[PDB]
């Protein structure tokens, strides 16, 4: 297809080679920022430049236009124009944010003179854009602290001088977590995984959730789920979006903003709360209960736990109340939980955790997967191959769990019900060891799993591959959900 596999590699080099000393942590918010800088630029300077022809356009089915007819010179009718330029509203009416005269990039490059840092300039820019527009700010991450040569951030500013930046914007959030060597889905998670999860789970309409969200790649991937499938599906994929609201938390403090930095690019809707905060001591979305939860979040975290915890509504199972003591040395299962308690009775959830997740008696995971059983609540089981490209340095697994199992839209009545599927053999290999899956792989695993909603008898099954089990054969394998007992 395109250059921008090869164009990542080109501007991923060119920045490379223009590194210097900085820590990856520290440099990405340079590289990254810029790279915000020049997309909020390009849409706007493209957006006034799609506006310089609607005034001048003579047409009465046409509501942007100027007459020149009504003016009495060439030079006072470009101040008209100049002027009709200045209404904010036309910015809003499309999401376009105000870019004042300092931060726009076309400018920047130019502005060489001497010392009247160029360091200053940007966070300058940046702090000009925040006042300019509200719904942005605190988020932009300035880059005085991280102190770079001044050469080598022009040298950055011209290597890199619309509808491409999203793309070459997540490739270097994602190189940049790998070479920062910081793993976990706060930090990165791979696209093939993303991808897995949102087209298992199926976001067409609603408020969409993750509650440990890192950068936000699963509202990426919601978002442009959307729009490859909406040909097939025959809706208007600009208008399909307006169907889905986003939800979000993440605790660290830098990794919100790249969040919303990212949802800015995609010209995503977001609510992220009111800061960066930890879901379990401030929840900030108390009663939302959203129709899609989808997460990857830190493996076995420990140093979660807090008195002020115990008898959290979040431990106690609502099912047609049962009271779950929490696993204070993993929040593996905290996290499940969390989503569960905000989870429609309509809704669908699926997480990445840790293999263990799915055998360990460790930290009362046992019994809280026994439970979670018991009630029917756990879907479908997937084991994803060891090697598997995850960012993850423990080997991880898929739950996918639902309130609502019954006959319903399109779906039949899979009460007691569970599908699982090993994944282990499928895709390709990455580098030497890695693995990765394209779309195909990801589709079979799509594909196969609402088949199961939608139609399953003991002839689909598929040795090695999936299997349906119902409540009495698990109570055998003791809530064991490793796929593994399940077929071979």
């Amino acid at each position: 297809q395109q250059f921008l596999n090869d164009l990542d590699n080109q501007l991923w080099r060119a920045a490379d080679k223009l590194r210097s000393n900085l820590d990856a942590a520290n440099y990405k918010h340079v590289v990254l920022g810029l790279i915000f800088l020049k997309y909020v630029s390009d849409a706007f300077e493209e957006r006034q430049q799609e506006l310089t022809e609607l005034f001048q356009k003579d047409d009465d089915d046409n509501i942007y236009y100027l007459p020149r007819e009504d003016y009495d010179s060439d030079e006072a009718y470009q101040q008209a124009i100049a002027e009709e330029l200045e209404i904010g509203d036309y910015y809003t009416e499309k999401n376009v944010f105000w870019v004042p005269k300092t931060a726009r990039w076309n400018k920047l490059r130019d502005v060489i003179t001497l010392p009247t840092s160029v360091s200053w300039l940007i966070d300058n820019a940046f702090d000009d854009i925040e006042k300019a527009n509200p719904k942005l700010k605190g988020i932009l991450n300035r880059i005085s602290q991280y102190q770079l040569d001044a050469d080598k951030l022009i040298g950055l500013i011209n290597e890199f001088s619309k509808d491409i930046l999203g793309h070459v914007y997540e490739y270097f959030l994602g190189q940049f977590a790998l070479a920062e060597g910081k793993q976990g889905g706060q930090y990165y998670t791979p696209k093939s995984i993303v991808t897995l999860i949102v087209e298992m789970l199926e976001p067409y309409k609603g408020r969409v959730y993750d509650p440990a969200m890192g950068s936000g790649g699963f509202f990426v991937s919601s978002d442009k789920f959307i729009e490859k499938h909406a040909n097939v599906k025959h809706y208007n994929a600009s208008e399909q979006k307006k169907q889905i609201s986003v939800y979000g938390q993440e605790s660290n403090p830098t990794t919100w903003k790249l969040a919303a930095m990212n949802m800015v690019i995609r010209g995503i809707d977001f609510n992220f709360g009111k800061k960066n905060a930890d879901s379990f001591l401030d929840d900030q979305h108390p009663d939302l209960r959203a129709d899609f939860v989808m997460t990857n979040p830190p493996f076995n975290m420990k140093d979660w736990w807090h008195e002020k915890l115990a008898d959290d509504p979040r431990w106690t199972i609502n099912t047609n109340k049962r009271i779950l003591t929490p696993p204070t040395g993993n929040a593996n299962f905290a996290w499940m939980l969390h989503m569960l308690y905000h989870l429609a009775p309509t809704g669908s959830m699926a997480l990445l955790l840790a293999n263990g997740s799915m055998s360990s008696n460790t930290n009362n995971e046992g019994e809280i997967r026994k439970t979670l059983v018991e009630q029917d609540l756990v879907e479908c089981m997937v084991a994803l191959p060891g090697q598997l490209f995850t960012n993850t340095q423990i080997p991880a697994c898929i739950w996918f769990l639902t309130k609502d199992k019954n006959a319903k839209n399109g779906k039949r009545d899979r009460r007691g019900q569970v599908l699982f599927i090993d994944a282990r053999k499928l895709g390709y290999m990455k580098d030497r060891v890695l693995r990765d899956f394209k779309d195909e792989d990801i589709q079979k695993l799509a594909d196969t799993f609402h088949n199961w909603q939608q139609e399953w008898s003991e002839e689909n099954n598929q040795a090695g591959f999936c299997f349906s089990a119902d409540l009495a054969l698990i109570r055998k394998n003791d809530f064991v959900l490793t796929p593994g007992r399940y077929v071979g």
